[PDB]
Order: structure tokens, then sequence, then C-alpha cells
């Protein structure tokens, strides 16, 4: 079944899930602890995205933009209500669309503002990984951000609030309160990819609620539905003045009021909790972790000196237990579970991924 | 209901459709001429479709591509398959995501062949509207096109086999196997886009089979899925040495099936001949169109000199008769109805374009 991939990862048919349990063609149980990298916050099966999903299909796909249909509008008009700070929003099919929109945007902007080509420069941070006219500095570098953008020529900074892929590197206290600064004083725009942070993960529905600043754009990928194909380029004032169809919109509206709600952020706080214990007594007893870092329910075990390069190899033994989880980088295990993740799936995931790091050791 | 557009167009709010019925939120009737711009191959609620994408709304939307499942296995099997030259399938979330990857992997291949960044030109063709590094030809210009090529810096040729936009313009005969030919005496890759003019709506499931042509590249978008968000990228063996999810994949598995049959086939040549006929009585009658251009159930109905430029005016008295329709540029109007629209719905929407041209003539 898995050989038909020479016509298209680890190697692992995956058939259905439930909740934070996903089950392989072979009938085999898996917690899963990566929600499809950061994108089932309301884990698998959902009833009320199901329903959702079901009641929007029997009626009406896709209008193309020529016409309208009212699951967009609706979706349009809440999502810029929860933002709040956006006052248009672009629906398209996924994160990298909204990006690409992103990027676009910060290009008109730049031009009508007068800015010559050479003046359009867009900041983003190594690590992260959007992006000529680019310019890379490290994350969380006040010094070299101040420096990059002295020669007026910078048009945006560009930044995930946590970097992912990079580590789960979380913006530190105060450095989005820093970028927003320095965007203001150089008549640049603060554009934030809350792809991965977004939608409720950080126990607040935007993350960068809680770096308590004002962006000029946020975009957001398939979360916004919950795992149904989506994007969306959120825009505030200053960028306002520069689509979708009704199947994604339908469903991501379940999933924005239910992401946003305080049961949600009470359980991503709760999980973090319990993930970040499990986590500690797991490194007790195996030395395997030098930090926990990240946000909510964005959490990066940072491999310790004598685990150093071996996150590969321990997904590898987590797989043969029975638990999906992520790495971001070769030094960092990455948890994005679902955001209603219970206490016993929680609890089974721990025991499977301590079983796992168990094994990595007795093996070596 | 149409006021939460100030957050995101014909004023036309669509609810449910059943074939080449749309009903609006009031419960006016409109036949549908236009199926989402070619996209809604199978017309609104098709039992088949539905029942695909409910079954595998039940298991599991999505694993990112850290994970497999097997739809998406399938489908790329069966799509590599159908293609009579693909070697690999990329999927993704949109046409606009399949011509992006389409043009990086032009790239790719140019620099991998150890052309110089200045020989990396991608020809493209006015009207078409995809695409620095593009140079722009007039459609349909075989000396044109030998000229642009003749420096030796083209690395591809990128075109769609009927220009939808452009005035539903079509290649004329033997144009693509001259494309083709130029490719491959300047080393060069041809890319299709079959977008708009692919799954069956020519009258061949692919369009350029008529063209009798092999091409490098192919995209498609959703009409791939019926109208599911979805587009792919197919390589042939050039650039196969160079994703997707399981809830598109299922439906699209479906429509892929159902679009290549010969059932579709010869509902697209019975009703465009219908549309074609239609067009030839409503000509002789008012003296409006002076040629219908294109193939199977992509047509353009090219206005007279007496009616030049009045596409738009025409398209909203249509709306007011009950006929969603589309245009190609101001002179032409196009069709690009669903492929399984019946005989009684191309009937009821050619009365009603009469209808819309009389009252637009009464008008004036």
């Amino acid at each position: 079944l898995i050989s038909l991939s020479h016509y298209y990862p680890r190697q692992v048919v995956l058939e259905r899930g439930q909740g934070a349990r996903v089950w392989d063609s072979q009938g085999r149980e898996f917690i899963d602890l990566a929600a499809g990298i950061a994108v089932c916050g309301l884990g698998h099966n959902d009833p009320d995205l199901v329903a959702a999903l079901v009641e929007q299909a029997g009626k009406l796909w896709h209008t193309s933009n020529v016409f309208y249909s009212a699951p967009p509008l609706h979706l349009a008009e809440e999502l810029v209500k929860a933002s709040r700070f956006a006052e248009r929003v672009f629906l398209c099919n996924s994160g990298a669309e909204a990006n690409e929109v992103a990027i676009k945007m910060v290009r008109k902007w730049a031009s009508s503002q007068g800015r010559p080509a050479d003046k359009r420069v867009i900041i983003t941070f190594r690590g992260s990984f959007h992006g000529g006219g680019f310019r890379y500095i490290d994350f969380n570098d006040e010094v070299q951000l101040e420096t990059a953008m002295a020669a007026g020529d910078v048009a945006a900074v560009m930044l995930e609030p946590i970097q992912g892929e990079g580590g789960v590197m979380p913006a530190k206290s105060g450095f989005l309160k820093r970028v927003r600064e320095l965007c203001d004083q150089h008549d640049a725009l603060l554009v934030l990819d809350e792809i991965q942070a977004g939608m409720g993960r950080t126990g607040t529905l935007f993350a960068h609620w809680q770096d308590d600043v004002v962006p000029d754009m946020v975009t957001l990928a398939k979360a916004l539905g919950g795992g149904f194909p989506i994007g969306a380029m959120l825009a505030g004032p200053k960028v306002a003045e520069t689509g979708g169809n009704p199947l994604a919109a339908a469903v991501a509206r379940v999933a924005l009021r239910k992401l946003a709600s305080s049961e949600i952020a009470a359980n991503v706080s709760r999980q973090s909790k319990a993930l970040r214990d499990g986590f500690a007594r797991i490194n007790e007893e195996f030395g395997v972790f030098s930090e926990v870092r990240g946000r909510g329910l964005m959490l990066g075990a940072v491999l310790s000196k004598d685990f150093a390069g071996q996150a590969g190899a321990i997904l590898d033994h987590a797989a043969g237990q029975g638990l999906l989880t992520l790495q971001a980088g070769p030094d960092v295990l990455r948890f994005v579970p679902s955001l209603n993740i219970t206490d016993e799936e929680v609890a089974e995931g721990l025991k499977r991924l301590r079983a796992a790091i168990a094994a990595f050791i007795a093996a070596r």
C-alpha cells in the first residue's frame, strides 16, 4: 500500500483518528502528540467539525470569486472581530498562499508609500523559513534587528511568535514589543506568521496577544479549519486600504469559535503543565532534556548534551512504542498536540514517550 | 447579509445547488453555465462526490507530509496513470500552488542542466496571466515563438491549451505540436496549464490529447476535486528526476474516475453541439455573435461588431433572467458549465440567454 509512493515521511499509513488517537492501516493504535504538525487543534473526528462539514457538503462547495456565499462572509466578519486588530481578511487555501499574499501586500504597501525597489526589504529570522528582497538575522536579537533596519530600506519585519521548526524557540519577553517599536520608528509593517502558534495553541486564540503587540498583518493556515484546507491573511488598518469557499468557511467558523473558547484555553494550560511535569519526571530518571521551552501546547524538549542530535532516533523509538510526535531540528523533540487532548491521552502519551527514551538508551 | 463584504463580484449570495441549478439566499433559481468558473464539473451536490466526502470526513482529514494516508497514495497512482505521460505527481491545495511548483521545477531543472541565471526564461502568452524571468508573446503565433526562443535562453514554454480568460481562444491546429517541436530543438520544457481546460471539459480527460502532444508538466486545480480544494502538478520523465491530504484525495479519486468516463465525454460533445446550435439560433435572430469558438464545454461566443464591449452588460441581463454565466474579456461571453449538464438544463439556459440578449437590445 505504501509502494504507490513512487508516484508521490515516516513509513506509517494512517487510517482513522479519534481525538488524540490515530490508527494505522493495520489497526495499530497511536497516541498523537503531533496533530498533523499543529493543525488538528480539535483532534480527529471532532463531532462539531464533522457535523459542520457534512451540513455544508450537502448544499454548496464552491462559488469562485465571481459570486458570493454566506459562510465566507460570516467567517470574514468573525475572524476580523476575533483578531482584535484586523479590518480586512483575505481567505485562501493554505498557509503558503497566506504568506505569499502577505509578502505581496508588503510590497504593494511599500510602493504605495513611495519606496523605490531597493527599499522594500523584508526582514525574516533564521530558523523560520519564509522567503530576493529578504534579509535574514538571528531570532531574539534586538541589537542585530536595530542594525539591520538602520539604513531605512526595510519595509516589513516578518516573524513567528514561536519558531516551530527552529527548535520551538519562543520570542523572549519584550521581543515583539521591541520589533513593533522599531517598525514604528522606521515606518515598516509588522507581519506575524501565526500558522503554527495561532488558533489557541499557546493558550490565547492569537499568540501575539501574550506579547502585547498589535501587528499590521497576521497569517493563518489550515489550523483555522481544524484540518480542513484553508488559510487566511488578516490585515490591519495600515494595509487594509491597499475570497474563500463555503465548504472551508463553514468548517472554519466552528473551529474558530471552539478554539477561542475558555474551555480550550483552560485545557491548554492544564495539559501544558501536565506535559512539562511529565518531561521533568522523564528527565530526572534519564537526564535526556536540558530544558523545556515554548508556550501552552507548543513545547520543545531540548535534548541534553549527552543526547545532542538524537531527536530523529528517539522519534523512531516513539513510533515503535505507539507514539507519534515531532522534532524541531536534530536536538529538540517538538510536541504540538490537539488542544482538547484529555488527561488520559496526555498520561498515555507520556508513558509511551518514556518507554521510547528508555528503549533508545537501552539500545545504545 | 452581503454587508459583511466590507471585511472580505456579482451581488448574488448563493445558498445551494443541484446539478446545473443554484438557488440564492432568497430562493431565486438560477441556471448555472459557469460552474464556479469551470470548477464544478459534476455540477452541485453530485451524489458520488458528496458520498465520498462524507465517508472520508468521518475517518481522517489531514496527516501532514510527515505521515502517510491511503487516499493520496491511490490518487497519485491513478492520476499518474490517467495522464498518459507523467511519472510523478505533486499534490497541493490549489491551481495557484500547482503553477508555482511547476515554475520552481522549471528553474530547478534549468539549473540542473547547467543553465546560468540569465538562461532560465519562461515564455508565457498574452491573455493567460501566469507569471521576472518571463517573456510574453502572442498566443498562436509560431513565428513569434520561434524568434523568442532563438537566443537559447528559454528553459520552458508554459501555456493553456485554451485561453479561458483571454476570450476562450483555443490553440489553433498544430500549434502545441509546433511548441513541442521547438521546445525539443531548444532543450526546453513544455508546461501545460490545464486548470480550466482539463478534467474532461474539452471532451477528453486531458485537453492536450486532442493536440497530440506529450508535455513535460501539467497543472490542475480544484476541478480535479470537482470543487473540493485541491491542485496537482503532474511531472513527466524529464523533470520527475528533479504531498496532499486524505480529504481532498478521497473526493478527487471519485471526480477523476467519473470525469474520465465515456459517459461524460459523450455529454460534453452532445451539449457542446446543443449550446452551439442555440447560439446560432440566437445569432440569426439578433446578430449578436461574430463566432463561437472553443472545444467541448469551454465555449466563447464572440460578440459581433455592433455589440463590441457589451459582455458585462449582457451578463447583468442574464442574472436578471435567472442565468449565471461568465465573460472572457469585454467582447466574449464564456460558457463553462458542468460536464454532466442535462438536455433540459441546456435548453432552459439557452432560453434565459436569449431572454437576456433580447432584454439588452430592447433596453438600448
